[PDB]
C-alpha cells in the first residue's frame, strides 16, 4: 500500500549527493517513516536542493539559519546591528559581499512578485554595508521549476510528482 | 501633427541621466529626427537603460561592443581563447569574475527560456576560467518590465507606450 513513498526514499537515497551542505537535511528525510511527516522534509529538501544548487552555480556558501549579523561576525566583519535578512548562500571576497536568495514560483505573477521582495529585502542593506566599506552585491535567482544542474530533469519532475501522490487527501 | 514623436524625445532629455554609460545613447535618440529612426534608438534605449541599472545595482561596469576575451585584454587577465560571450556588464573583484547579462521578457515562457539560454551561453566559459585561475560568478537579471531606480515607473509605462504609439503602421 502506498510505495509512492519508499520509492522517493529510495530516489533520494540514490540522487541525493553525499555532500555535507545537504547530510542534514537528506537524513531527515530518510529518517522520517510517517507519511504526513515524509512528505514535509520533502518538500523542504526540494528547496534546499534548489538552494544548494544556486550557492554552487555561484561559488557561495550555503546557509540555513544565520542572519546577516550572525554571517557577518562568522566574517569578522565590524558592523552595526542590520535587520535579520536569513540568506540563502553567501560569499566575501575582499570588500565584496554576494548574498544569494533562491525561490521557485510557477506563477508568472507569483514571480517576479516575489523577485523584487527579494530584491529589496537585500538591497536595504546596501548603504549601511557600505558605510562599512562592504559592497554588497545582491543575487536573486528566480526559478520556473526545481531543476538543478546534479540531478536529471526527468528525475526531479518524478520526485516532485510523487509528493503530489503522497498529499492528496 | 504626431507629437508622441517631440513628447518622447523632451520625456528623455528629462529623464535620462547625463552619465556617461548613458550619454553615448541619448545623444543618438535627441539627434534622430525621423520617426522610423528615432523609434528605433528609443528601443536600443530603452535596453540600455535597463542595462546600466543592472550595472549599478551590481556594481557592474557597463559593456557595450566587448567580448569577454577583449574584456579580459582589459583587465589584464591572461586567457585563451573563449567564445565572443557579448556580457552585459562586468566586474572583477580579486580572481572573481562577474559577468552579468540582462533581459526584458514578458512571455512567462519565452523569459525562463531566455533565462537560460544566458545562464548557458555564460557558464560554458567558467571552466577555462577557472583552470586560468578566475571564479566566474554569472549573473542574469531576467525582468517582466522595464523599470528602472533612478526613472519613476509611471514614466518608463508612458515612454515605452509611446513607442507603440509610434510604431503603428
Amino acid at each position: 500500500m502506498e510505495e509512492y513513498v519508499s520509492e522517493f526514499k529510495d530516489m533520494v537515497r540514490k540522487w541525493v549527493p553525499e555532500w555535507e551542505e545537504l547530510s542534514e537535511q537528506k537524513n531527515n528525510v530518510l529518517a522520517q517513516v510517517k507519511d504526513r511527516a515524509i512528505t514535509i522534509e520533502g518538500l523542504k529538501l526540494l528547496s534546499m536542493l534548489v538552494e544548494v544548487d544556486s550557492c554552487k552555480k555561484h561559488s557561495c556558501r550555503h546557509n540555513t539559519r544565520m542572519t546577516v549579523n550572525a554571517i557577518l561576525r562568522e566574517l569578522k566583519v565590524t558592523c552595526p546591528t542590520l535587520p535579520d535578512v536569513t540568506p540563502d548562500g553567501y560569499c566575501m571576497v575582499g570588500d565584496v559581499l554576494i548574498l544569494l536568495e533562491v525561490f521557485v514560483r510557477t506563477s508568472q505573477e507569483a514571480f517576479e512578485k516575489k523577485y523584487n521582495q527579494d530584491f529589496l529585502k537585500l538591497m536595504q542593506l546596501s548603504s549601511d554595508l557600505k558605510r562599512q566599506n562592504i559592497t554588497l552585491v545582491p543575487v536573486i535567482d528566480g526559478r520556473s521549476s526545481y531543476y538543478v544542474e546534479y540531478i536529471p530533469d526527468w528525475v526531479v519532475e518524478r520526485l516532485r510528482w510523487l509528493l503530489l501522490k503522497l498529499m492528496d487527501g
